[PDB]
Parts: structure tokens; sequence; C-alpha cells
């Protein structure tokens, strides 16, 4: 397993704003409670899931544990900064597997339910 992705960096700014607040009690904290969102509330841990060439394949890993973190920290700058890290963790679930997978129609599901969620943010 490589190191999980930072969810702190003392020489980047942070910031609060309402989106990011937003982001955090309604979007994440709802998409965590679906019945989906078991696989995408940690980094993958290729070891435990015997996926030797899942980090052969992603890159840029990213979850909704880290993201959970990275809100709680200020870690972000603006909500696109952490819309961003959502739609890294869904591509990369599309990218790692196949259509019609289960875990690929979880990701499908969840990512619908972000959109929904996202289509309007606090001003
Ligand atoms: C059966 C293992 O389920 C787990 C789980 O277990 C604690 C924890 C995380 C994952 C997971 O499952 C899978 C897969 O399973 C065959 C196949 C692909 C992917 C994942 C996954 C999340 N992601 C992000 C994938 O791209």
């Amino acid at each position: 397993n490589p190191p999980p992705p930072e969810t702190s960096n003392p020489n980047k700014p942070k910031r609060q704003t309402n989106q990011l607040q937003y982001l955090l009690r309604v979007v994440l904290k709802t998409l965590w409670k679906h019945q989906f969102a078991w696989p995408f509330q940690q980094p993958v841990d290729a070891v435990k899931l015997n996926l030797p060439d899942y980090y052969k394949i992603i890159k840029t890993p990213m979850d909704m544990g880290t993201i959970k973190k990275r809100l709680e920290n200020n870690y972000y700058w603006n909500a696109q900064e952490c819309i961003q890290d959502f739609n890294t963790m869904f591509t990369n679930c599309y990218i790692y597997n196949k259509p019609g997978d289960d875990i690929v129609l979880m990701a499908e599901a969840l990512e619908k339910l972000f959109l929904q969620k996202i289509n309007e943010l606090p001003t």
C-alpha cells in the first residue's frame, strides 16, 4: 500500500466557506449513510483486499474518508476543490473496474446522488 492521501498540509492555505460547510454537513454525511457507501469510506487497502494491481492502475487515489478528514481540517480552498476529489473517487472506480461490475453500479448510484446534492449549493 502507498501512504494514503494527505489530510493536512501546513504550507497549503486553509479556508472555510458556506459551500464547504454544506459539503461536509449535507453532501458527505448523507452519502456516507447510503447502502452503497461502504467501499468508498476509506482508502483501498490493496493488501487486505488482495488487489496488488490496484495502485499499479490508480495513481490519484481518493475516498470519502479522506474527503471527510479534509473537510474537517479546512484543508480545501473552495467547494470546487472538494468536488474534484469526489469526481476523482468516482472516475477511479470506473477506470479500475469495467461496466456492469457490482462496484461500478454502486459508484454510478452514488454519483447520481452526489450530483443531485451539489446541483444547488448555499450562496
Ligand atoms: C470485496 C471488497 O470490498 C471492498 C471493501 O471491503 C472492505 C473496501 C473497499 C472497496 C471494496 O471493493 C472493491 C472491489 O471489490 C471486488 C472492486 C473494485 C473496487 C472496490 C473498491 C472499494 N473500489 C474503490 C474499487 O474500485
